[PDB]
């Protein structure tokens, strides 16, 4: 358990509690996470630790995260992305849960 916070976004927004869809859930679960109900923060620190297990960002310098082949860009529904724009992280992301 843990948490990855941003400025670019609200902080009340990721406190949001969510319940994700099953991939989304899933991809939690792979690396940890043990229940039903999340916060939005909750969501990207398991989000980034899946990335870091699945070897999904190796070059720290580059930012773009290549997900086409990956559970994540079926769950995204986009190729790539770059990690510095968090607003369209985070809209696709709520495509993947019910807002509690
Ligand atoms: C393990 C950590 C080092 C704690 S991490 O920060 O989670 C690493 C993770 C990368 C994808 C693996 N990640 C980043 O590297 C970061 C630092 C990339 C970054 C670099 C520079 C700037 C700027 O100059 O404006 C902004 N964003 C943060 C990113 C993140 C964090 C919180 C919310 C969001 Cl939506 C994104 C954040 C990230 C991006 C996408 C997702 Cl889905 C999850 C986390």
């Amino acid at each position: 358990d843990g948490a990855v916070t941003t400025s670019q976004i609200p902080a009340s927004e990721q406190e949001t509690l969510v319940r994700p869809k099953p991939l989304l859930l899933k991809l939690l679960k792979s690396v940890g996470a043990q229940k039903d109900t999340y916060t939005m923060k909750e969501v990207l620190f398991y989000l980034g630790q899946y990335i870091m297990t699945k070897r999904l960002y190796d070059e720290k310098q580059q930012h773009i995260v290549y997900c086409s082949n990956d559970l994540l860009g079926d769950l995204f529904g986009v190729p790539s992305f770059s990690v510095k724009e968090h607003r369209k992280i985070y809209t696709m992301i709520y495509r993947n849960l019910v807002v509690v």
